């Protein structure tokens, strides 16, 4: 009869995109158990939400978290922006299933060090996650060149027939454990010569299990409608559900293209339930890729393992110090990290406001000088681009970090304030919400978040991050 918590008089985004509405939420265990009218109601504790905003907790459906979780599960930089669950295993690179004979090959170094890759079978991780649990729930994917990588040893090449079948139990095998579906990452070197129908050999498998597929496309410049092709293909053979991973046209070449992406989305065919994510932001970040080398736009270097006294440098201030040309300077750079401002304003506020996108923030844990998605990425959607920009409505913004996200990923229960869902909530100020994190100062915490609730449990309130630990592994549903 009695219950946990109720926030009062929060205008309470349900997380569908409708209208707020002035109500009352009643939190009991894990649970929201009552949503109204509820002076009625018994609570221990009560919260004032006047003024404020509820919502369902975000959902960072672009993450490589798969070893930040282990390492650091109070997570501050996905829940001071009011993340509660994160998507883990993007991009082809997943924490399991993963055996390392030697070193972890690019790009999974994105994930940590090699000593930490210590889950042959997914399991492994669920069971490395259920040690202290984390502030955020996580739902796993599996890295296809993770998986190649655990039966080739030259990853420049197709897999054999017989390794493609290897693959397709490790990834079946995992499925059965929990994971949400696959990834891939096809830019990447040590997947790009899979050919097509080696990520064709996975779609049965994903049918039977009635799990994901998730890319980062083949390329994201000059040819990148043709690298969608390969992802709808996918949806078309095997009627499965497709999430292109941060979308984007990158490149001088490509600014202004923003419509052509939307629009090849009416190349589906039969079906037509392909979805896509992207990060609030027009530069990209990864390692610093020679491929990726122009002076059409700033090139800033995060972190080099060969001169870490260029760090936090323009590539062409770098190469202009050293007498030689970007690409020289890079390639003496490597391995190095790289913010690249290869992407176009308002291409990005068209893909954002594209009714299919949901927001992820790609942060990348392990990058001693992050882009600040990992830090601003939610709250510049609610305030940068909803609020200021006005491009999308609060509730819209909200839908697409919450509801949205949770339908495309099958997670039950999420992503909704709805009786009976789990009590995932994030209480924020609609006025002052804003990601305070730049290009400078990439850690900075945003502002705005009173509160939030990770089933239940407070892992953040008045700046403070608090190791609840309520985070659940979110395994797969099959
Ligand atoms: C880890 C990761 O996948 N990062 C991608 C991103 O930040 O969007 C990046 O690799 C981009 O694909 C390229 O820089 C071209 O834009
Ligand atoms: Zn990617």
């Amino acid at each position: 009869q009695p219950v946990d918590t109720i926030i009062y008089q929060a205008k309470v985004f349900d997380g569908l995109g409708n209208a707020p509405v002035h109500m009352d939420v009643a939190i009991k265990g894990q649970q929201i158990v009552a949503l109204g009218e509820l002076s009625a109601y018994q609570a221990t504790e009560e919260v004032n939400a006047d003024g404020l905003c509820l919502a369902p907790g975000f959902i960072d459906v672009h993450t490589h978290d798969d070893l930040e979780v282990l390492r650091n599960p109070e997570m501050a930089a996905k829940i001071s922006q009011g993340v509660t669950t994160v998507i883990t295993g993007n991009c082809g690179i997943s924490a399991a299933p993963a055996e390392l004979a030697n070193d972890a090959p690019d790009p999974m170094n994105l994930l940590g060090e090699k000593a930490e890759f210590k889950f042959a079978q997914l399991r492994d991780y669920i069971d490395a996650y259920k040690v202290q649990k984390a502030n955020v729930n996580v739902a796993a994917l599996v890295g296809h060149t993770t998986l190649r990588n655990n039966v080739m040893a030259d990853l420049l090449r197709p897999a054999t027939a017989a390794e493609i079948t290897l693959m397709q139990q490790q990834l079946d095998l995992a499925l059965s454990q929990g994971a949400l579906g696959l990834s891939t990452g096809l830019a990447y070197k040590n997947a790009n010569q899979a050919p097509s129908s080696e990520v064709h050999a996975f779609g049965e498998v994903l049918k039977k299990h009635d799990a994901l597929y998730t890319t980062h496309l083949r390329t994201e410049f000059d040819a990148v409608l043709d690298a969608m092709d390969e992802a709808f293909a996918m949806e078309q053979a095997f009627d499965i559900k497709v999430i292109i991973s941060h979308l984007k046209c990158a490149g001088k070449n490509n600014w202004g293209r923003a419509p052509e992406l939307l629009a090849k989305f009416s190349e589906q065919g039969e079906h037509s339930k392909c979805s896509c994510d992207a990060y609030p932001y027009a530069a990209s970040s990864s390692t610093l890729d020679l491929n990726q080398v122009t002076d059409d736009f700033d090139i800033f270097i995060t972190w080099s393992d060969s001169h870490p006294e260029m760090a936090e440098q323009l590539l062409a201030d770098i190469a202009k110090q050293w007498g030689i040309s970007l690409l020289d300077a890079a390639k003496q750079l490597q391995p190095a990290g790289a913010v690249y401002h290869g992407l176009n304003e308002d291409d990005v506020k068209t893909i954002l406001a594209f009714d299919k996108t949901m927001i992820g923030s790609a942060g990348l844990p392990c990058d001693p000088h992050p882009h600040p998605r990992l830090w601003g990425s939610f709250p510049r959607v609610l305030g940068h681009y909803s609020r200021e920009q006005g491009i999308f409505s609060l509730a819209t913004a909200i839908h697409k970090m919450t509801g949205l996200s949770a339908a495309n990923y099958r997670l039950a229960n999420r992503g909704v304030i709805k009786v009976g869902h789990f009590a995932d909530l994030v209480l924020f100020d609609a006025d002052e919400i804003i990601d305070n994190a730049t290009f400078v100062e990439s850690a900075l915490p945003a502002s705005g978040i009173h509160q939030v609730w990770t089933n239940g449990q407070t892992t953040f309130k008045d700046k403070r991050v608090l190791p609840a630990y309520s985070g659940q592994f979110l395994t797969s549903l099959g």
